[PDB]
C-alpha cells in the first residue's frame, strides 16, 4: 500500500465563446499546471487519506472536472480536495465501509452525485445488492483564493440513499433518493441584502428509478447493454423579494412556490465487439410551468460525466461545449466509441438539444446567452474524446472537445459556432 504521490497534471483549454460573443471576454486560450500531492495510511479496518491541490495557471481555466470578491477565482491558488477517515470492518464485504470527510462522492451517471464534499457516507455494495446512504453539505471551498461558498451551497444539506439489485448478471434495477434543504435562510424583511445572501431557499426532493444493463461497463461481455432512469422533483422554493433605498438592496419578504417536476433518461448501447461499439440515447428534463413549478433540475453535486459511450474515458453526457443540465431540456444522441487494449479509446458524439417550454430557460454550464420566447430549437453538437494511457489511476493524455451550433433560440448577432476543448497531461509519481 503505498503511502504518499504526488499526481501532476498540465491543461490547455481553448473556449470561444461562452458566450456566443454578445458579452465581452468569455473565450479562453490558456495554458496550467496542476500538482496534487497525496498521503495514504491503512491500519487494519481503517484508512485515512489527503489529497492537496496546487495549481498555476495563464488564466483561470478548468483543471479539475469536479470544481462578489468572495467569489472570484485567482489564477493561481492552493487547495485542500479530499480529507477523510474510512472504517471497513462493519461487515466482511469489501465493498462496504463508512467514510468520513471531504470525498469523492459518486454514483454511475454522474447525474446524482460525481464531486468532492464534506460528507458522510455509508456504501454498501455485494454481488445481489447494493445500497447507499449519505449525508453531506460545503462549508468551505478550502481554496486560498476562495474566502466564501457560493449563496446557493451555503447551509444547504443533502441527505440520499440508494438501494438495487442484480436480479440477473449484469441487470440491475434500482431506486435512489435524494434531498436538499436550505430553507429558512432568507434575509428577513429589514435586513440589508449584500451579494453574498441568497435570491432564494428551497426544500427538494428526488426520487428516482433505475434499470441498468451493463450501462457503464465499458468492458462489457453482453452485445447489448442499457440504461433507463426516471427521476421526480417535488418540495418548493421561496423566492427573496427585495427593493432599493439609497443605494441599499433591503429583503421586503418572499414569494413562495411549490415545486413538481420530472426527469428521464433512457440509452442503448451496441457492443459490436471487443473495440467498437455505438449507441443511442435519450433524455428530457420538463420545464416551465405555473411560477417555474414544472423546472426539473439537478441535486448541483452532479458532473453528468458518465462512461456511457462504452469506454474507460468519462464523457459529458450532454455535451463537453453545451453542458447540458437536465432542466427545461430535451436530447437525443447518437454515439459511437473505439478503444485499443488498455492503451487507447476514442469517442464520437451528437447530440440534439431542444427547450421543452419555450418561454423558460434551459439547463447549461456551458453556454451564457439569453433565449429568444418561443423558440425551442436550442442547437447541434458534436464531440470527440481521445485517449491515450501511458505504461506509468494511470497517466494519461487526453483531447476532449466539443462543437456546438445555436440554434434559433439564440438568435440574431450570436455565433454560428461555439467550442470548448482541452487537452490534459497527466503523470503519476
Ligand atoms: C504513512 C501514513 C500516511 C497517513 C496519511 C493520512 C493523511 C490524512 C489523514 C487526515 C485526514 C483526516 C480527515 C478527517 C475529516
Ligand atoms: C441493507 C441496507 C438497507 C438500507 C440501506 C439504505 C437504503 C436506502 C434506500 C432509499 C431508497
Ligand atoms: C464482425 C461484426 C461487425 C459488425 C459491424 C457492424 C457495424 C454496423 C453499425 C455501424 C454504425
Ligand atoms: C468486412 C466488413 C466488416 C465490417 C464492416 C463494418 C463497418 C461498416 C460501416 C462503416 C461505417
Ligand atoms: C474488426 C472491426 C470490424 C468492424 C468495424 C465496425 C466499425 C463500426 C463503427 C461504429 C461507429
Ligand atoms: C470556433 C471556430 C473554431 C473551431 C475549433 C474547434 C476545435 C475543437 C472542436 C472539437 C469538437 C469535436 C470535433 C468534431 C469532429
Ligand atoms: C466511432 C468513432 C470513434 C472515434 C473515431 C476517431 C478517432 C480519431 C483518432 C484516433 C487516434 C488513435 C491513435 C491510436 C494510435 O496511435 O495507435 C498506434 C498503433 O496503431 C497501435 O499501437
Ligand atoms: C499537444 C498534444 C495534444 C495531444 C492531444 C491528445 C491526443 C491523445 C491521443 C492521441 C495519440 C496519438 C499518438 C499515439 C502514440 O503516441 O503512439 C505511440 C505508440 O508507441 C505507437 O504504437
Ligand atoms: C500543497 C497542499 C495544499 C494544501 C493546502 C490547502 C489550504 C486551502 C485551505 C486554506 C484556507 C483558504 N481560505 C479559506 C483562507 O481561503
Ligand atoms: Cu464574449
Ligand atoms: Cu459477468
Ligand atoms: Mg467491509
Amino acid at each position: 500500500p503505498k503511502n504518499f504521490g504526488l499526481d501532476v497534471k498540465i491543461t490547455g483549454e481553448s473556449e470561444n465563446d461562452r458566450d456566443l460573443g454578445t458579452a465581452p471576454g468569455g473565450t479562453l486560450n490558456d495554458i496550467g499546471i496542476d500538482l496534487r500531492p497525496w498521503a495514504f495510511g491503512q491500519w487494519g479496518d481503517w484508512s485515512a487519506y489527503f489529497m492537496g491541490q496546487a495549481v498555476a495557471a495563464t488564466d483561470t481555466i478548468e483543471t479539475d472536472t469536479l470544481q462578489n470578491d468572495g467569489r472570484e477565482p485567482d489564477k493561481s491558488y492552493l487547495a485542500a480536495r479530499e480529507f477523510w477517515v474510512d472504517y471497513a470492518g462493519l461487515t466482511a464485504y469489501p465493498g462496504e465501509h463508512l467514510r468520513f470527510g471531504r470525498q469523492r462522492l459518486r454514483e454511475d451517471s454522474g447525474q446524482w452525485q460525481d464531486t468532492n464534499i464534506e460528507a458522510l457516507n455509508w456504501s454498501f455494495e455485494t454481488t445481489l445488492l447494493n445500497a447507499h446512504a449519505g449525508v453531506a453539505q460545503r462549508f468551505s471551498e478550502y481554496r486560498t483564493d476562495l474566502d466564501e461558498l457560493a449563496p446557493e451551497d451555503k447551509d444547504r444539506t443533502h441527505v440520499f440513499g440508494d438501494i438495487s439489485t442484480q436480479w440477473a448478471p449484469h441487470h440491475r434495477i434500482g431506486v435512489r433518493i435524494h434531498h436538499a434543504d436550505d430553507s429558512g435562510h432568507l434575509r428577513r424583511p429589514g435586513e440589508e441584502v449584500d451579494n453574498l445572501d441568497k435570491t432564494y431557499t428551497g426544500q427538494l426532493t428526488w426520487l428516482g428509478i433505475e434499470a441498468t444493463g451493463d450501462a457503464y461497463n465499458y468492458r462489457s461481455s453482453m452485445p447489448l447493454n442499457y440504461w433507463a432512469s426516471a427521476t421526480w422533483l417535488t418540495g418548493d422554493r421561496d423566492n427573496l423579494t427585495t427593493t432599493t433605498v439609497d443605494d441599499r438592496r433591503i429583503a421586503t419578504g418572499k414569494q413562495s412556490g411549490d415545486v413538481n417536476a420530472f426527469g428521464v433518461d433512457l440509452g442503448l448501447r451496441w457492443n459490436i465487439d471487443e473495440q467498437w461499439k455505438a449507441g443511442v440515447g435519450y433524455a428530457r428534463g420538463s420545464g416551465g410551468g405555473k411560477d417555474g413549478e414544472e423546472q426539473f433540475q439537478q441535486t448541483g453535486l452532479e458532473s453528468n460525466r458518465s462512461n456511457f459511450t462504452g469506454t474507460r474515458s468519462r464523457v459529458h453526457r450532454f455535451g463537453e461545449a453545451f453542458r447540458g443540465e437536465l432542466s427545461n431540456l430535451q436530447a437525443a444522441t447518437l454515439f459511437g466509441s473505439w478503444q485499443l487494449r488498455e492503451d487507447y479509446d476514442a469517442s464520437l458524439v451528437y447530440h440534439k438539444f431542444w427547450r421543452v417550454d419555450d418561454d423558460s430557460d434551459i439547463g447549461t454550464s456551458g453556454i451564457n446567452a439569453a433565449l429568444q420566447p418561443g423558440e425551442k430549437d436550442i442547437g447541434q453538437e458534436l464531440d470527440l474524446v481521445v485517449t491515450k494511457y501511458f505504461k506509468q489511476p494511470s497517466a494519461l493524455i487526453r483531447f476532449r472537445g466539443g462543437l456546438f451550433k445555436p440554434g434559433d433560440a439564440y438568435g440574431p448577432g450570436t455565433d454560428s459556432t461555439m467550442h470548448r476543448a482541452f487537452v490534459d497531461f497527466i503523470w503519476r509519481f
